[PDB]
């Protein structure tokens, strides 16, 4: 498992309520920047995944766009809901 | 009261179901949900919870986007709710 345990935390359950901090390479900082743009559930992020159709390159732009994510903090973000969404959706 | 095809979509995850699934949604309103992007099911989802489950706004986007009447809205959102409250 190369995956982070903060991944493997979110994609083990319905993700209800939880803060856009509890998604995989949503630190404090990216997690303050959604926050302030209206992003402050996961599921709101989630949505945002779900309205670009689950496509990669569409969703990690809007997620560096909208608060400044890197390459490795967007894959994360990423993976993590594409994942969950494999197991609940 | 509801219809079996509210039903039929809370009870389950909705996977790839397209978007002629969501209660209220049929075969009109599906052509245009379509044409305009959201052919999947939860690409509405995705709507609904962009716009953080609320009723009002998502209803009038509704009726913006497809045309959708007072009681078709009230049927996609109210089997959006509901399958969220149960999966999400």
């Amino acid at each position: 498992m190369t995956t982070s345990q903060k991944h493997r935390d979110f994609v083990a359950e319905p993700m209800g309520e939880k803060p856009v901090g509890s998604l995989a390479g949503i630190g404090e900082v990216l997690g303050k920047k959604l926050e302030e743009r209206g992003f402050d559930k996961a599921y709101v992020v989630l949505g945002q995944f779900l309205v670009l159709k689950k496509d990669e390159d569409l969703f990690r732009e809007w997620l560096k766009d909208t608060c400044g994510a890197n390459a490795k903090q967007s894959r994360d973000c990423f993976g993590c809901l594409r994942e969950w969404c494999d197991a609940f959706l």
